[PDB]
């Protein structure tokens, strides 16, 4: 069931305690790993190689460096490399694939084997990477990316490593959630929500697009005064993003309620977002913007920032997202 995620010096944080100015730079590619600050390790093969990877609910695809890659990227040869030589339960694809990470492209080709995650293995078709982009691979200690999105938004219709899970009849749930601790460390719990670390009763709101982890908004309040999306915003609920993002005309309306307006004063306004017509809170505590064109466009993201208060249920048989106040003991 439990899988400990561990706390990770980010990208952004790499570059900033050097100090620097500002720099340059199929489905749609939510998430910059630059600010991701969360990972878990995965065993992949007979006997298991371990591999720290982000469990990103904005992706559905599962891949890892290879120790195929080339001389020319640099970025994949840096981390922990997959080598099909050294397992027995290895069942060569060789088709090629590409997620467009960013601007750049993660290129290799796929290949299957035995994933365990959380003690349960499962039979997974995964994409063993030959070409990582520089930027932000080569500072970033995560070796690659575990997508728990949905079949549709993958690449190839290749099955997640949680619908293999559920076709295994194992949990007793068909869900898993998310706990991010506040401070060293993290949580994603299998078939179930732990309840050391919630408070009160879970409240659901049901998907809006067909297939992914979405859920349309309806009311962006700052203080007791509302601003946005009244009429509807839609919103993903991110687990390998921290920030907060936005739409680019809608950020400026929040922020004045490369330049961030951040002064010493705990006095600043709650921001609440209005989920299935309950207010979730944030009391301070920053913010991005991200412009997605249409289909999947504008949408919103809720990174760790707000997991952190609020303990986040992923329902797979119901098709919603619960949220429940978040506690450690
Ligand atoms: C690779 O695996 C996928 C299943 O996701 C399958 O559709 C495809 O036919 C396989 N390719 C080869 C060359 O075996």
């Amino acid at each position: 069931e439990r899988i400990p995620l561990k706390k990770m010096p980010s990208v952004r944080e790499i570059l900033e305690e050097r100090g620097v100015d500002m720099t340059r730079l199929s489905p749609v590619v939510l998430t910059n790993y630059l600010n991701t600050q969360y990972y878990g390790e995965i065993g992949i093969g007979t006997p298991p190689q371990t591999f720290k990877v982000i469990f990103d609910t904005g992706s559905a695809n599962l891949w890892v460096p290879s120790t195929k890659c080339s001389r020319l990227y640099l970025a994949c040869g840096i981390h922990s490399l997959y080598e099909s030589s050294d397992s027995s339960s290895y069942m060569e694809n060789g088709s090629d694939f590409t997620i467009h990470y960013g601007s750049g492209r993660v290129k290799g080709f796929l290949s299957q084997d035995s994933v365990t995650v959380g003690g349960i293995t499962v039979t997974q078709t995964f994409g063993e990477v030959t070409e990582l982009p520089l930027i932000p691979f080569m500072l970033a200690k995560f070796d690659g990316v575990l997508g728990m999105g949905f079949p549709a938004q993958a690449v190839g219709g290749v099955t997640p490593v949680f619908d293999h899970i559920l076709s295994q009849g194992v949990l007793k749930e068909e869900v898993f959630s998310v706990y991010y601790n506040r401070g060293l460390g993290g949580e994603v719990v299998l078939g179930g929500s732990d309840p050391q670390h919630y408070q009160g009763n879970f409240h659901y709101v049901s998907i809006s697009k067909t297939d992914s982890w979405q859920i349309t908004m309806k009311g962006v309040s700052v203080g007791s005064s509302t601003l946005l999306c009244e009429e509807g915003c839609a919103v993903v609920v991110d687990t390998g993003s921290s920030f907060i993002s936005a739409p680019t005309s809608s950020l400026k309306l929040i922020m004045q309620a490369y330049v961030v307006n951040c002064s010493q004063v705990p006095t600043l306004p709650d921001i609440s977002f209005d989920l299935g017509g309950r207010a979730y809170t944030l009391s301070s505590t920053a913010l991005h913007a991200m412009d997605i064109p249409p289909p999947t466009g504008p949408v919103w993201v809720l990174g760790a920032t707000f997991i952190r208060k609020f303990y986040t249920e992923f329902d797979r048989h119901n098709n919603r997202i619960g949220f429940a106040l978040a506690r450690a003991a």
